[PDB]
């Protein structure tokens, strides 16, 4: 079995196809604490041991450590999150081959050439042995590494003439990376990674406007508000009450406005692209501004409505 | 301004393109009561007058009258729902040309030929004058009518050879229609409409499980549960607790299995199709079963992740 994994610092996305020809997409959060969970009842808990350290999946983990999540890519927790993702995917415990991802500025050096040291370091990380109390864990065999962004725009790129170039904008949970690639992957024109902004900006704004606990527990509430930000009817029924709908809609627009300014400002660093694609979980939050501020016809502007999965799907369509 | 309108009996979907080339999609529910609403405060209420009768948008309308929603297509409420959709779309009040829809078995007679009487009846319906208290209403000028299903599969159909044929499966709120159309619209092979089943089957089940009020006010809760039916973490935070997650998950699965059996049984009435497409709001609820029980390669199986909008988008790509 081969599993494609876009192990982001917010959510791990998985995609694979089963014998009955069904293609499955799974998503599992990166929310673990460095200690085992205690269950005196039947509630299932996942306690792991990796590199001698203890870890457990935590549904209410503090949104703390809003610092360097780049190092997370080579961390123990990353290994745990991926294994946990495999365990809750539905697939049967077994040996598996995987293809994981490395952010653009980690996969490539400043010369836009493969950073072999980082790629190997990523493969080595998944060799760290893991254990699960009261259960079996999958066995990761072969590890392949693909860079982010490019796999998502691969389909479109096969269609582009060598002279054309696709601009890929990826808004993630805590990062906003933009790259430009010549048609048929004739070369990488430019890469601009930014780990100072992400969707969490709006999520954090929402958690503030409603004064919600700064943990994973309230992440779903925040996301539902952002996702349905344009449907008052939904908000009316969702927001506790007191109709803070005014303040939250006010907080969201602030953050969204900031995401747009950043993207537009960075966009000014690129030129000559003939096609544009917006991917990542935050795609819907900036697609309008991007399309408005680019000179590209509808025919050449790409965006799906399953944006958080665009990358892992692209990886799949290539390596499966 | 030209507006494409898929006025379904559950939700009115709109799609149009503005000056800055921005393409917008809007959704507005069909939840009205035959009586004005009384507001003693600042809360805005929409009270309409059509054909004399009084109507008003109702956020907590009873899910009553689950009888004939086909006649709804030519009703006064439909006219009100469309006008209400226009008013909450974000577009400026004005004159507008529109393209609306008619279910497959209404647009076509049993000989699969345009039912001109029904088509004209649909156009005439929007000529009924409407009024809004405390505001102006849009003015519907030219009315065009497209059948359901086919516009959604039009893109793919242009690519198919005249000999191939696309099977379009549309699962809506209260209807399940299936059609088979020859490549390049070289002819309609078969139409099978079924107004006995719809997504409301699962929504009703969910409401029963959580014993929620049988009104629109609880429809959002029900839909979030169904949409996130595979994410325990979300369900854990969404469900009012008590972990009825077992009972609701049990209710949903049974309703879903019923939807699947119906679709599979009807599918047995079709043959010779070379491509398959699933659309409508319920697409995600039956896509797997359908792909599993069809002999079609992945390349020839179509499904977007914005299913409720597939039709209106198809209408837009053809008429705009
Ligand atoms: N508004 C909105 N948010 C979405 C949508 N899909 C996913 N999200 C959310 O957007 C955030 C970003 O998701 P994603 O890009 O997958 O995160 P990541 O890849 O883990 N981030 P990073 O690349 O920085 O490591 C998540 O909190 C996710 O739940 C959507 O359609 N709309
Ligand atoms: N599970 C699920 N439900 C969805 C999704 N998108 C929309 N829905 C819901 O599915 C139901 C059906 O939507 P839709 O097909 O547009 O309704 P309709 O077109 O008005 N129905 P009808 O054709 O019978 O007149 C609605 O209650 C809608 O909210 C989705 O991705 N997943
Ligand atoms: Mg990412
Ligand atoms: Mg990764
Ligand atoms: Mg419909
Ligand atoms: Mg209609």
């Amino acid at each position: 079995m081969l599993v494609f994994i876009d192990d982001g610092s917010t959510n791990i996305k998985l995609q694979w196809q089963e014998s009955d020809g069904t293609i499955k997409q799974h998503i599992s959060p990166n929310s673990f604490k460095r200690e085992w969970a205690v269950s005196f009842g039947d509630k299932k808990v996942f306690n792991y041991t990796l590199n001698g350290e203890q870890y457990s999946f935590d549904p209410i983990s503090p949104d703390a450590v809003v610092t360097t999540n780049i190092a997370w890519q080579y961390s123990d927790v990353n290994v745990v999150a991926v294994h946990h993702a495999l365990l809750t995917s539905g697939l049967p415990v077994s040996e598996v081959d995987i293809v994981c991802t490395l952010p653009l500025t980690e996969y490539y050096d400043r010369n836009n050439q493969p950073n072999t040291e980082n790629i190997e370091r990523k493969k080595a990380n998944f060799r760290k042995k893991i254990t699960l109390n009261g259960g079996d864990t999958f066995t990761i065999k072969d590890v392949k590494v693909m860079p982010e962004s490019i796999p998502a725009g691969y389909e479109v790129l096969q269609e582009l003439d060598e002279l054309d170039s696709l601009l890929i904008i990826d808004l993630g949970g805590t990062t906003l990376d933009i790259s430009q690639v010549m048609g048929k992957l004739s070369g990488i024109s430019k890469i601009y990674g930014d780990s100072s902004l992400g969707v969490s900006l709006v999520t954090s704004a929402v958690k503030d406007a409603l004064s919600l606990a700064r943990t994973k527990g309230s992440s779903y509430l925040a996301d539902d508000i952002i996702i349905h930000r344009k449907d008052n009817n939904y908000l009316k029924q969702r927001i506790n009450d007191e109709n803070k709908i005014s303040i939250v809609t006010e907080a969201m627009n602030e953050a969204l406005r900031k995401l747009e300014q950043r993207v537009l400002n960075t966009l000014n660093e690129f030129s000559g692209y003939t096609h544009v694609m917006v991917i990542g979980g935050g795609a819907e939050l900036i697609c309008d501004a991007v399309k408005k501020h680019t000179q590209i016809r509808d025919e050449r502007f790409f965006k799906t409505n399953n944006s958080q999965y665009d990358l892992v799907n692209g990886m799949y369509l290539i390596g499966n």
